[PDB]
């Protein structure tokens, strides 16, 4: 169930793959394979954990981190207007 993995990362944030599996206690093997498939869509992200042994996977940071209101109110509505 990928929904449990994404919803889980929402409440928390930052956990190795086998660690994320422990949180859901689901199929750690299938859990990790999910973060990868989802990461390809851009709904989740992962970190090259260079200090441990299981990388890291967590929701795509959060939201409003790119389309914040579409940033369509920072160029003056038509100069002079």
């Amino acid at each position: 169930m990928k929904n449990e993995i994404l919803e889980f990362l929402n409440r928390h944030n930052g956990g190795k793959t086998a660690e994320i599996a422990e949180a859901l206690a689901v199929t750690d093997y299938q859990a990790r394979y999910y973060l990868l498939l989802l990461e390809k869509a851009g709904m989740v992200q992962r970190s090259p954990l260079r200090r441990g042994m299981a990388t890291y996977w967590f929701l795509k940071g959060e939201k409003q981190a790119g389309q914040s209101c579409s940033s369509t109110t920072l160029e003056h509505h038509h100069h002079h207007h």
